[PDB]
């Protein structure tokens, strides 16, 4: 079981480049650094070479998250959008492989952030989503990549909200490299039980995100970490545990994650790194590995 | 300390009339039935008189909720909207008084649902909301009505997300009949601690909403009820404790509250009542009253 | 899944007869009333049939708890004592069957109270305990009785302190009608996790005791009832859930259970019954049944 | 706020010399090492000075725990025992002062381990304990030592089992250098709420002991660490937080603490050290320091 952090924790814009963070994160002690995959597409093969090398040199693994856009996704009833989504995913999957990344996670079956101004079609999105993910599974698999379908709360997704729904969705896809993904922030809202949600995912759990109920780093809040660690161990989980804290207001990140107030205690960068380091030590000790 | 339930618990649409629930809810054992304040505005004086007498004859109190619309919100940058908002409230409070209602709660400082498609101005909406609520406090006061400002999670309000922020707002208002209102559903997401949140509201807590993290009736989930009851008693809360369960998909209520899966276990009305009745017994036993 | 209560909740002495309690408890709404075997050996075959009749008439099931004495225990190093123990057990079991009782629980593998003034022989006591219980299993099974071995905290027993140890012991016994028994008060001290302890017992869980960490009626405290309820349902527990609260000081019970302060809140019999009725409602709602 | 550990963690006898641990514990990162006042009165003035200098050179603070014997306690009915007890405390206090220890804690009001072999007199022992502590308070105060009265579970003490009882005791003593002492292991059994208990102790909280419900190092279990940390902060606790784990079977320690099974995971010293070190980082991060 390896631990990582989403570099966006230190930024305010989703577009900020992660290159510099590879070494920073490694020095903080993390086994993994999770990055935003759409960025991977704007880099030349040489720049990607730098990155892959920077990671191996600093002894750290990269993992990526993907938030499909409304115009390029797999669940849309609009066939052109679905085609754009398929074309976009295959390209990204290819570039992700250049960085030796083997896990892609996020709302891959849909798009994020979701737009509720217009009515929503859950059954239809569910059905198209399954076809869509099934359609790119082999491609990802050939690049040795797992596609992890993240379960989100009602405000961020209307198709998969509980581990049970995520598991059903993964079984319909019927691919060995497609897995369920849970996030404590989301479970805290939707799940009847943390331990049960994790046990429900079981062998299908392929990626894991952590944070307190208001997205502070692990260890700051009332989350049932002890129960969480026990259940992760019950299902012999050896995948990644990525903390995804969002404690700074402002920018596209602040409005997209809806961080309306500062939750870092007005922390400077040194304090940010400290909380991360402490959260890491906390997660290793309470969760495992 | 008195217990009540939001009648829309039994409905799929906001447009369902509450009149018939007066006796139903009273016979289930509740002390209060909470009702939507917009519905009151659609009744004739005679129907209102009928309703007022029905509540009286059934030994049950009426409490009300208000969700200002984008067209009537006291915090809008557009002075015209603010004026409409003021007119809307005065009108509503008058009608609310015809039913002998002394408690109005909800996001009175803003609008709901909210639209995050346009940038948000927190400091601006905050300042405007304070003046706007201050501006209608006396009017409401002359009617014997307390205005309880509800603290909501980040996905439903961008100004007041915490008990601390709620207290600060009520203070800047500086009115005796303007209070803070907390809701376990919202607290569960935003607060560092349930107990500290309730203690932080203290003498200012004027209204209270309950439900599990996914909105089922109190007692079905992992909410820290023991801790919540101890804190409510610790601040000597003698206000209302209103369970606000939303376990049914479909309808306007389903889409607005984002109930994308059935959380009632396929409950018929009889099951619905039993759950409400058991949650009621639970709440009296664990929370007080 | 059925609910009961240990009648001594109302007494101060172990030597209090439970006959009158059959109707009182049935009328309070419990499906079961747990009684003390100590007494059962005293009543005549005639008085016994009267009790059996009273329970059938009030439609209530009886369950029994046994606290073997140090002069009559199956784990004794002394062979004379082990023989008295087996004789004491067959005799008791014969009488228990006259009351139509099918479940006996307690520290059947040892003796209670217990005496730590002398050195302890853990391995020896565990070993004889297995042989001893194995020695009487069939006799009990012929009578349709399950022997539930209760796991207790370190202050009350030195052999079986966890569900894992309880299960290990039940397996070394190798009898179908010998089961493991858990008690929330004891789990609260020794277990790493309530849910895991219950899952560890799984199919072997034959009887269950409930109470808050300090022995008040369930629902009065911080016990993880929601968690306990999920685990019980996960393992399809359909056995009995007996609350065993001890909130009164004085008498032998006060001394043996170490109730050094009142925890009833100066409750008179009527209050004691209200608390019992509420804890029952609570247990049925949160735990199931 | 400072952190420490009871050296007995690595031992099996209350009579193991602690001098060598001064350096080890300091190297592990602790601010404090808690010592047993067992030996102390047998060390020569020279030895004590060596120990004191060792603490200085290693920059660590010393604290002491005491367990009065049945023959030298202050609550005894026999006037001779109370006299020997007072003589014992003055002697111990003087030598503790030579090691520059300013905090003494334990069941100072009575004796440990308690013996329930014979009947118990709670009111009497209470009254005598109050006078006995009041009686040695000034002697301790001249040395600049605070006497912290430990609240223990029912199995270990019959007089003070609650934070409220301990606070009532300390008030009757009416001495500025006699405070209340809480221990999470003991609180886990007797208290209604961890936070309320800590809040109740308030400004009288002088010392604090930590461990999981079954006595493992802090962070290994389900203790409500977050709630506990918020409470200590609520009361501005700047005292010491001493983890007191007992995870090894065997010896006098093993039988007095009733450790009937290994809870260290068969840990060799290096692992014992890693666990302590990890519980330390954990405690500093969750509780503060
Ligand atoms: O949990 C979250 C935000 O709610 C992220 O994991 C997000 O889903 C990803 O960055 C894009 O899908
Ligand atoms: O908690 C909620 C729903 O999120 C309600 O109390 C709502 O805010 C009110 O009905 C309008 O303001
Ligand atoms: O839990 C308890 C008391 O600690 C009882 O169930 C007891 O064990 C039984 O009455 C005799 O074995
Ligand atoms: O809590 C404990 C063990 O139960 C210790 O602090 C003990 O009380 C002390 O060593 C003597 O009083
Ligand atoms: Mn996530
Ligand atoms: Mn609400
Ligand atoms: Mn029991
Ligand atoms: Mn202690």
């Amino acid at each position: 079981m390896k631990h990582g952090i989403y570099y966006s924790y230190w930024e305010h814009e989703w577009s900020a480049k992660f290159g510099p963070y590879i070494e920073k994160v490694a020095k903080l002690g993390f086994d993994i650094i999770e990055v935003a995959a759409h960025h991977i597409n704007e880099y030349s093969d040489a720049e990607l070479a730098t990155i892959r090398k920077s990671a191996k040199d600093n002894g750290i693994i990269l993992t990526a998250g993907i938030g499909p856009s409304k115009t390029k996704n797999l669940s849309s009833e609009d066939a052109a959008v679905r085609a754009a989504g398929k074309a976009f995913f295959e390209r990204t999957l290819s570039n992700v492989a250049k960085l030796d990344i083997h896990t892609i996670g996020g709302a891959l079956h849909s798009y994020w952030p979701i737009d509720y101004s217009q009515p929503v079609d859950k059954a239809g999105d569910y059905a198209r989503g399954v076809e869509g993910i099934n359609g790119i599974a082999d491609f990802a698999n050939d690049l040795g990549i797992n596609l992890c379908i993240e379960v989100l709360n009602r405000f961020e997704n209307h198709v998969l909200n509980t581990a049970a729904e995520g598991v059903a969705f993964v079984k319909d896809v019927g691919k060995n490299n497609v897995k369920v993904m849970l996030d404590t922030f989301h479970m805290n809202i939707e799940e009847d039980s943390f331990g049960d949600a994790i046990r429900t995912a079981g062998p299908l759990l392929g990626h894991f995100h952590t944070g307190e109920s208001n997205r502070r780093v692990p260890g700051k809040g009332r989350m049932p970490w002890h129960e969480i660690g026990l259940a992760l161990r019950d299902i012999n989980y050896t995948g990644a545990v990525i903390m995804e804290p969002f404690v700074k207001t402002g920018g596209t990140i602040g409005s997209d994650i809806k961080v309306w107030r500062d939750l870092s205690g007005g922390a400077d960068i040194a304090k940010m790194d400290e909380d991360a380091r402490n959260a890491l030590a906390f997660s290793r000790f309470v969760l495992g590995g």
